């Protein structure tokens, strides 16, 4: 069961994390592109973008089946802070933190 | 049909052109990367890499039955100059310059 308030603030937090992931992605790309010397470095970068882009396209799934798992992943990846989950029910917060610890 | 020196000097220019395209590909990527401002710029870079890597994968066919068409494409693209084809038989040069206009 998800309240209106929970679903709405979760969406806002998804977008926030999404923007954080863009910033990180850009920084790494911008970095390992300036560190290029060999050409295979350029193909490694290409492979990285291809992969990270496909990951992101489907990472922010708001469906009831995985939405809890998604937050755990975001938390583990540092894309959201635990303090940003306090709009959720206590049981959801605990479950998320737990999954992310492992 | 094909001189032994023709074949050597052909494989050479062929490989010299490959290294020229890489030089230009690398220069463009490093430039695009360091000049990113929006996130869409990053997606453009990705699409550009995707396209060129494909184009390149199947452009450089070293096989004797095709080498003439490749040189034409390279000449048409500006990756080699007509002046660099003088080591070939007169009939081979003309053939190439003709195919380039297709």
């Amino acid at each position: 069961p998800w309240s209106q308030a929970e679903t709405q603030s979760a969406h806002a937090l998804f977008r926030k994390a999404y923007q954080r992931e863009l910033d990180g992605l850009l920084a790494t790309v911008q970095a390992q592109a300036s560190q290029i010397t060999q050409i295979d470095d350029l193909w490694k970068l290409h492979d990285f973008l291809s992969a990270k882009r496909h990951e992101i396209d489907g990472k922010y799934d708001d469906r009831q089946s995985v939405i809890i798992f998604v937050f755990a992943q975001l938390l583990k990846e540092g894309l959201v802070q635990a303090e940003e989950l306090t709009f959720l029910a206590a049981d959801k917060q605990s479950k998320i933190k737990a999954l992310a610890r492992l």
